[PDB]
């Protein structure tokens, strides 16, 4: 369980430390009075108030920041790699699976505990498209950095300042030189790669059936499940067994699930217990 791995408990311990402990950045919680009348004009934009959205969440033991993207996604994406992969292995029928190996599944598995670092608040990629054009169109055309441009960035200066301290630890074991890991480094983007391989795709639906925690059942099954169902060659009951899994690793961590099964709310005791220790996550 490469989680446990001297490289995975490194890597754990640095994100969690360095990032997903610490709160959203208030800067980020909603655009300025200019942008945000500008904003108001596209009547069909969702509001600007999503910059604000699950921000944090109280709990009995602390205030859990970032709860939509924090410590117990992280590890559950992390945790769903190798599952997805086994599953991908017995029922896509596809070779480019079939052949994967287990260092990279370890690789992928390790690069999504990097997947959310960067983040400064839970906006989407749209709604971050919008402050863009509601910032040009209230400063006369000014160019502002995209919010996800500054995402990668932050993720990326995280991701190469634990590796380059620990090349030996992670070369040849995990990564087989120093070029894989530079594809991994350039690779490392909000949420998932959104690269068409077989790591790329299998990291990307890791951060897909972990939605289930944010998107309703009707939402979650026309955009995730009937693509999985069709990854896994078209058989549902693998599908529902994989996003059984995936169900039950949420629910574990005390977390929402909105989006299959059984839905149920917060546990909070048991989310602030996961989310403000990881090694609560990993027991699991």
């Amino acid at each position: 369980d490469y989680l446990l791995s001297a490289n995975g408990s490194k890597a754990i311990d640095f994100v969690w430390s360095n990032f997903l402990k610490h709160p959203y950045n208030p800067k980020l919680k909603q655009p300025d009075a200019n942008v945000k009348a500008a904003w108001e004009k596209h009547a069909d934009w969702e509001h600007w108030s999503n910059m604000g959205q699950d921000w944090s969440l109280n709990t009995p033991s602390g205030l859990v920041p970032r709860p939509n993207h924090g410590i117990a996604h992280t590890l559950r994406v992390a945790q769903l790699v190798p599952v997805i992969a086994e599953f991908l292995k017995a029922y896509s029928g596809d070779p480019k699976f079939q052949k994967l190996t287990q260092k990279e599944i370890q690789k992928a598995q390790y690069m999504m505990l990097f997947s959310v670092i960067g983040r400064e608040n839970d906006m989407s990629w749209t709604d971050a498209n919008h402050y863009q054009q509601a910032f040009k169109e209230a400063y006369n055309g000014q160019y502002s950095k995209h919010i996800y441009a500054t995402f990668k960035e932050n993720a990326q200066k995280g991701f190469l300042n634990h590796v380059v301290t620990n090349k030996s630890s992670l070369i040849p074991s995990l990564f087989s030189d120093e070029s894989e890991l530079q594809y991994w480094a350039e690779a490392l983007d909000t949420g998932k790669p959104g690269i068409s391989s077989a790591s790329g795709i299998l990291m990307a639906l890791a951060h897909d059936l972990d939605l289930m925690r944010c998107y309703d059942k009707g939402k979650f099954n026309s955009l995730k499940m009937k693509d999985l169902v069709a990854r896994l060659g078209g058989n549902e009951d693998a599908a529902k067994k994989l996003a059984d899994y995936a169900h039950d690793l949420i629910v574990a961590t005390g977390d929402r699930c909105m989006g299959y099964g059984v839905t149920q709310d917060y546990n909070y005791s048991l989310f602030g217990k996961c989310s403000l220790d990881p090694n609560e996550c990993l027991k699991l």
